[PDB]
């Protein structure tokens, strides 16, 4: 089971959240083929993508568009998620009424399934989800020295047994609701657990193409946050699930030939040594970004479902 109804109401304006919405070379109310592209924590859009994912989309014939949530994903991961839901319902009708792909990274991918989860009318509009270390669990790593000085919002929320991760799971949405592939690896130094293979890992959805590189590529095989994203292995799957007609990565579309954790090989020689910087934007924010002293409250439609935990406001219940 899962959240059914109306949309929960937006705490945002339309013109702010359709301010966080642009697309390359193309208006969100006029655009062919679109890819949704959802940054990480500590970054905006272009700073995600701009060295990966938006030139490969583009290549693949997909026009790339994407979501900056103010600050660097760094706020509220609920608010984050009003970005992306109406994103797509910008884009589902921006483009004839068709569905879309979402292409995600770090929070990211936990912003693609909140929205999904809480928000049903965008589950006709998303045709499939290609998720690169997502933290549906969040992750069990402390931020660098995060425990004196508190940490942003989105950070609180990611940390593994949040109010709001707890009630993600108990939505039900650690079941895949789109035709999911999760891509991730044992060697993430953000995202963990991850070493297990199973519904274990942070980045696992039931029913999901669920792709651990080292399942694939051996159990020495390293590869860490920001390749799992960039890599040449990633590219190779990703493309693979954006192609698929049954919405999820092929295992007969990539193989031990394709362990190859450094950049895309049909990046630029400039774009790879970029997509090596991916997580610089993040590095700052963790260390002088905006911090708070406590997990943010849960949103109305959120709340029932994370009994017991501890808010900004007190205890749920």
């Amino acid at each position: 089971a899962l959240p059914s109804g109306s949309d929960p109401a937006f705490s945002q304006p339309k013109s702010v959240l359709d301010a966080g919405l642009t697309c390359q070379g193309a208006s969100p109310s006029s655009v062919s083929k679109p890819i949704l592209l959802v940054p990480g924590t500590g970054t905006t859009g272009p700073q995600s993508f701009d060295s990966n994912w938006i030139p490969l989309s583009a290549q693949l014939g997909y026009t790339p568009c994407w979501i900056s949530p103010p600050p660097f994903m760094l706020n509220d991961t609920q608010v984050n998620t009003e970005y992306m839901v109406n994103a797509i319902t910008t884009l589902y009708a921006g483009s004839g009424n068709n569905k879309l792909p979402v292409l995600t990274v770090s929070q990211g991918g936990l912003v693609a399934q909140w929205g999904l989860t809480f928000f049903p009318s965008i589950r006709s509009k998303v045709d499939r989800l290609m998720a690169f270390a997502p933290d549906y669990k969040g992750t069990v790593l402390a931020g660098p020295l995060d425990a004196l000085a508190g940490s942003a919002p989105s950070v609180w929320q990611q940390t593994t047994g949040s109010a709001l991760t707890t009630a993600l799971r108990n939505a039900g949405g650690l079941t895949q609701i789109v035709p999911t592939t999760n891509l991730y690896s044992a060697t993430d130094e953000i995202v963990q657990p991850q070493v297990s293979n199973s519904p274990l890992d942070s980045s696992y959805l039931f029913n999901g193409k669920n792709v651990q590189a080292q399942a694939v590529c051996g159990p020495l095989f390293v590869i860490d946050h920001a390749g799992s994203l960039t890599s040449q292995f990633s590219y190779v799957v990703g493309r693979s699930a954006l192609r698929s007609t049954t919405g999820q990565a092929r295992s007969a579309d990539y193989g031990i030939t394709d362990c190859n954790p450094l950049p895309a090989n049909d990046l630029t020689p400039e774009q790879k040594v970029a997509a090596a910087a991916l997580l610089a934007p993040y590095y700052a924010a963790i260390v002088a970004g905006p911090k708070q002293n406590c997990e943010p409250d849960l949103m109305p439609y959120a709340r029932p479902f994370a009994v017991g935990k501890r808010t900004c406001s007190g205890i749920v219940t």
